[PDB]
């Protein structure tokens, strides 16, 4: 049983690598493997210093590996020591915070964009004194750094790409090379990417895959006469690393060494190092997924694949007899359960009594399925697949049968009547191919007959069908209250409260129930009848709002509402929605409400009990009839149970089978798939720890060579993630005090924009931090560990300014203050752009096409769209979906004013741009990024500055989670421009004049890119 | 499916169209009793009304009797022209009306902005545009150039920008349509 | 809405600065609905948002009026976003 | 204190069984001044304490009555111990 | 009688003595199946365990798994010295 042996670095005969997240050490001479250091979180990159006497290590932390510090590790007295305190933020794909490389004297330069307004934005630091200080390189952001023959050698988004193939995108690696003193050359730009150089004589070693497969490289310090050394044809090369002699690196689970010298390659032989306990036990509460109630006021819920039925206080617990991956549970009878269980080969509809123990499993394969029901007699359930069908299964024959199938989406919205003789449900539809919205009309199947009838009309989009018990009545809900409530800031209006509950009476003549017409006053009788029911739908007396259930009650009907709320904390921080569950007094028409801070909710088979998760994250119950008794449900007395082998073989066979079916082209899916599976499978039993399993699984997503192959989320680790201290302020060791090189402040009157010491009376610039919470920081004290030690919280700081002015405060030590820096910096531009053009040029920077997007955009373009000419700034744009949105605002046209008896002009459209436009972009800005940048130059608003975009423009949605939480994305859509086709995708997007931003750009404090932005249009706003 | 687009009768399950009148709340109406009169009495309440069907179809229902249904017979003129022109165009041509320029015209252009303006030619019908401020912001929404298309995995191409009309576009100006009403006619050309 | 406390200590107003998006139900569309935010701005330097609660003994108070660059000391008062059109600063309260 | 359940299928009592000392305050001593608790003994064996929840559908019911060995199946109902004197089982609660 | 002496399975109605025990909670345990493993990951809740006796003897129940027993092993000990010791001394000495 051997390890993966991964991302290794050589002195002499000592090599150290990674094994089980864990740094282990071997020496070639004697042959003997040593683990040097464990316990510390997961640990990606180890780095020899000079003299190869410390070790300089990186280690991530939180569930997700979501943060990461350094660490050194001195060998000669086993000192192990955490060197900084910034939390760098970390992702698969961009694992920053890092060992850059070594310089002359021996002192470590790190890679981070700890202290900087985006991530891309990697800044290269000498650090000294352990920490204590970190001086900027001012080279611009690059990820390894190398010194030969006195010069610097800056090698750029040169980390590994596992998860993309054949990346030719502007982000790619590049090398550059200085030239004379403070004057920098690209030296490396081939179509690929490089990643990993490393320096040999006089050679640039460096690794990638322009010949269709990751091989080794190299080329002189002029980047010419490149040479090909290996000829790999099982896996990809990754990691290089050499001490001046011999270069190492890892491939396929194996370390290996290359002797430039010799040209040969040797693998080392290592063995068997570790193998953990490979049952183990996790917090199903961790894991949870599908809580739903039974009957006997029993609870089933699924985790971490396993499926339970249990007793709200979890004491009395029964775990289905299953296999792995049981998707969806759900009442089948008085004790019986019906359940959803997926294979490699798909997903199968199954039985379980957990009174008599009895399980059985139909062999019918469902395909891939995302909603099941059962009806309250037990006799069949209904599924809904991938495949966009919404069918039965007989729950005795195991039969199944289509009812209907969209061509637009999956039919998850759907209810069975009490008496199990209909079937409503949302049906996804277009009137053409090309439509931009997709509508959803309720349908309804009548069991008898076995024949389709419209509820509605296909205008909108209605959903939430729900039976009242008699099965007389349909009750439904339509966003078709149209009503628009306005924007508070731009001259906008949406749709906001315009969700209305309608009623369908199953049986002509008899009407609305909610009416209350005197039963004297109709004339009953009448028998079933679906046809133009639509033409008898009726709304029922409930002001609109924003509701996503209606369950129709003897003489209430009880709605579940959402507040109108801002999109920002769910977008970005996985917040849940938050609901109220409101009940509508039929006979007094008064609403009431049942029950605040809600996230789900579930109703019994016999409307008589309701669970419910609230914001806490907990799982509640209570009798629908007094919603006063409310109990906790408790999952946690027993531990969850398995074996780690069992679960990454399973993880790894849906994570494959996941790229396969989703992946954009279906053709070319079924090659790649084919050819990956096996050799990727056979790596699966070396891996013993997530992050073992991870390098396995991306290795494989990378192979479809297309952009968004991600993975996110999962449980890594159980350490903590990393703490920092922040009060945005930049620190400068000044003789043995610390002193605030810079205090950050955007816009002083917006919130969380200036270091919290600003709100005291006084700018902290230029003053020196005596001591915080009575600790005496400087010379022999970090000030950072200090202020990692106070994050989130408010402690005293000492401070002394030039003369006799000293500062008690207290001041909020904030866990993170990106968003500062960030906000600082784009008011820093602007003011710069103003003061260049004589304030004819106005400026706008866009982050990323999500939330944040939307809010920076409109926050300046409110202020600087009247400004003669206009710079649109999407530099590090990170993508989203909104780019659409601000084309559309920059496309409007002044061709009109207002002129007023008193006041100014207003001008027609009022969010129409006053002049011209000019927009700057970079190798960071991609996905949306790279469709506004594309659309920018196609639309002709103006002229598009700086480099080639990250060109990804195949997008995804992601609907599946593997068994422990990880989210994996597979590019399912993929972008078509007309006249470019799908050629944006591993391009990107080239701009009209090419700009590039140069370390000794950097070095000069300047930047050629908004210069020239600014100048283009001061030239272009002569005439 | 819409509230308040019909005529209150058909939550009864039948079209009252050449439906004979007889009665309402008892009282005889006809050649000799103002309907109109006994309508208007009746306003705002639920009355009984008693219709008779060519054969031996009678009804006898609780209608809702409106004060108003002006908006009623707004929204079926809307959607018979609607239907007139997905007929006379062989389902080419859409069709969007936009009855003022405030409000209610943000309301009706997006209800069917939704759903028809993916055919592959677009009236846009301001006749009887009763003005407001708004026309600004549907201007924008009619310049959006398609210029691209998602393709996924599975289900059909989605257009970029979403909110853009396919094809070609004509507009409908009357003299009743006026002030922002005559900006937008205005632009609209420009 | 500006509005001073009883003791004319500090300036209480409201902005429609806290911008996050809220989605249109029926349009892709997005706007801004809930972006107002009470602050509030101390008018005497160095002393503290009075609803941050600072402890007394952990302010060193005293200070003259001095009204400059007042808009650098502003300070957000920790109430949800909404659309709020007066703000009443009483003793022990905000209505 | 027996009691027999309305349905005459368990048969409660109580017991000074609970020994747990109490201390004196004056004087070196401890004396059991609380070791009351209750039990109940189902008259149907392999049918649970009926206050323990066990759920109906985890239980094999049935069984004809059988007394033999009855203290073998004894249980105690989840109650502090105390100084009780009697016992009235109800269909949801005991007094 | 008292509480807290005897394994939870006497509650059922039988002696567990000589019996199999076929799985707990579904798992088979036994030759290649851990026990006390399995025990263990259910200790301080009730597991449905599976009971063979010789015979057509076959038992399902929910028992409580303790966290510990050693009050029962010991009260266990003590009570079979004092049966030991009236039977040894003829009814004539007590323990």
């Amino acid at each position: 049983m051997p390890n993966l042996l991964l991302n290794p670095d050589i002195h002499g005969d000592r090599i150290i690598f990674v094994c089980c997240d864990d740094l282990w050490e071997h020496d070639l001479k004697s042959g003997s493997t040593r683990k040097i250091v464990s316990n510390l979180g997961v640990i990606n990159n180890a780095r020899f210093f000079p003299d190869g006497r410390k070790i300089a290590i990186r280690v991530m932390r939180g569930s997700s590996l979501n943060t990461a510090d350094l660490y050194f590790y001195n060998g000669e007295n086993g000192e192990i020591k955490r060197i900084t305190y910034f939390s760098g933020k970390s992702t698969g794909r961009r694992m920053f915070t890092d060992v850059a490389g070594f310089d002359p004297d021996g002192n470590l330069i790190i890679s981070t964009d700890a202290m900087q307004p985006f991530s891309s934005m990697t800044c290269l630091y000498r650090v000294e004194n352990d920490g204590i200080n970190f001086v900027p390189l001012n080279l611009g952001p690059a990820t390894h750094i190398l010194f030969a023959d006195g010069r610097r050698v800056i090698g750029r988004n040169t980390f590994e790409l596992p998860h993309w193939k054949g990346y030719r995108g502007g982000t790619r690696g590049k090398i550059w090379i200085e030239v004379n003193s403070g004057a920098f050359k690209k030296i490396v730009d081939m179509s690929t990417h490089v990643s990993s150089p490393v320096i040999v004589g006089h050679r640039i070693y460096f690794i990638t895959d322009i010949d269709g497969f990751g091989q080794i490289y190299s080329t002189d310090l002029d980047g010419k006469d490149l040479r090909k050394h290996t000829s790999f044809t099982d896996y990809y090369p990754r990691h290089l690393n050499t001490d001046g002699r011999r270069i190492l690196f890892s491939k396929g689970g194996s370390i290996y060494i290359f002797n430039p010298d010799t040209e040969k390659i040797e693998k080392i032989e290592i063995g068997d190092l570790e193998s953990p306990e490979d049952r183990i036990i996790s917090i199903p509460s961790k894991f949870a997924e599908d809580f739903s109630p039974l009957d006997g006021d029993l609870i089933a819920f699924v985790s971490r694949g396993q499926a339970f039925i249990q007793d709200v206080s979890g004491t009395y617990v029964l775990k289905v007899p299953e296999p792995l991956r049981i998707r969806y549970v759900r009442r089948g009878g008085d004790t019986k359960v019906a359940f959803i269980h997926g294979t490699r080969e798909g997903d199968f509809l199954g039985i379980y009594d957990y009174r008599t123990g009895k399980a059985e499993k139909f062999e019918e394969n469902l395909g891939n399925v995302f909603a099941m029901g059962v009806d309250r007699n037990g006799k069949f359930a209904v599924v809904a697949n991938d495949r966009f069908e919404i069918m039965t299964v007989d729950l005795e024959t195991g039969k199944p049968t289509v009812i209907e199938r969209s061509r637009e989406a999956m039919i998850t919205d759907f209810t069975i009547s009490d008496n199990s003789r209909f079937i409503a449900y949302g049906f996804p539809l277009k009137h053409g191919e090309t439509d931009g919205y997709v509508m959803q009309a309720i349908h309804v199947y009548d069991m008898e007959g076995r024949k389709i009838f419209a509820a509605t009309t296909e205008n909108s989009h209605d959903y939430a069908p729900a039976f009242d018990a008699d099965s007389k009545n349909l009750y439904y809900l339509s966003y078709r209250s149209l009503d628009p409530s306005p924007d508070r800031v731009v001259l906008n209006f949406s749709f906001e409260v315009v969700s209305k509950p309608f009623v369908i009476p199953l049986i002509p003549g008899s009407p609305n129930p909610t009416k209350l017409v005197p039963r004297s006053m109709t004339s009953e009788a009448g028998e079933y009848d679906l046809n133009d029911m639509y033409k008898r739908s009726s709304p029922i007396n409930v002001d609109p709002g924003d509701y996503r259930m209606i369950i129709p009650l003897e003489s209430s009907i009880l709605i579940y509402s959402v507040p109108v709320h801002g999109e920002f904390a769910a977008y970005y921080q996985g917040a849940p929605e938050k609901g109220v569950l409101l009940k509508y007094d039929v006979k007094t028409r008064k609403v009431t409400e049942v029950k605040n801070n809600l996230t789900d909710l579930r109703l019994s088979a016999d409307r008589k009990t309701v669970m419910v998760r609230k914001d806490d994250g907990k799982i509640y119950t209570f009798p629908l009839e007094k919603p006063e008794d409310e109990r906790t449900v408790e999952t946690d007395k027993r531990p969850l149970v398995s074996s780690i082998h069992e679960e990454f073989l399973q993880m790894y066979d849906e994570a494959w089978k996941l790229a396969r079916d989703n992946y954009w082209n279906e053709a070319v899916a079924k090659e790649i798939s084919e050819r990956i599976y096996e050799k990727y499978r056979n790596l699966v039993p070396l891996c013993k720890t997530r992050y073992d399993l991870s390098n396995v699984i991306v290795e494989m997503q990378g192979e479809y060579r297309t952009s968004h192959s991600y993975e996110m989320g999962g449980t890594f680790t159980d350490k903590d993630p990393f703490r920092s201290g922040r009060i945005a302020c930049d620190f400068k060791l000044d003789g043995d005090h610390y002193v605030v090189a810079k205090a950050y402040a955007g816009d002083y009157s917006n919130e969380g924009e200036k270091s919290p010491i600003f709100e005291y009376g006084i700018d902290p610039t230029g003053y020196l931090i005596e001591d915080i919470d009575g600790e005496t920081v400087g010379a022999g004290s970090n000030i950072y560990r200090v202020l990692s030690e106070k994050a989130g919280t408010s402690a005293r700081i000492r401070l002394s300014g030039k003369g006799g002015d000293k500062r008690d405060l207290m001041i909020d030590i904030l866990d993170d203050d990106r968003f500062i820096r960030y906000r600082s910096w784009v008011e820093a531009n602007r003011r710069y752009v103003h003061e260049r053009s004589k304030g004819t040029i106005g400026y706008i920077h866009i982050p990323d096409m999500g939330m944040m997007g939307l809010n920076e955009f409109y926050r300046l373009f409110i202020n600087e769209s009247s400004y003669q000419g206009l710079i649109v700034d999407v530099r590090f744009n990170g993508g989203g979906f909104v780019s659409q949105l601000i084309i559309e605002k920059l496309m409007n046209k002044r061709i009109g004013y207002d002129n007023p008896r008193r006041g100014t002009l207003s001008p027609y459209p009022t969010n129409s741009v006053r002049g011209k436009i000019i927009a700057i972009t970079n190798e960071y800005a991609g996905s949306d990024g790279d469709i506004f940048s594309f659309s920018f130059k196609k639309l002709g608003l103006g002229k598009l500055i700086g480099t080639r975009t990250w060109g990804g423009v195949v997008g995804i949605t992601p609907k599946r989670r593997l068994i422990d939480g990880t989210v994996l994305t597979q590019p399912e859509f993929a972008f078509w421009f007309r006249d470019a086709g799908f050629g944006v995708e591993n391009y990107g997007v080239d701009p009209d004049v090419e700009i590039e931003y140069a370390p000794h750009d950097y070095l000069s404090g300047k930047d050629p890119q908004i210069d020239y932005a600014i100048d283009a249009l001061i030239e272009e706003l002569r005439n």
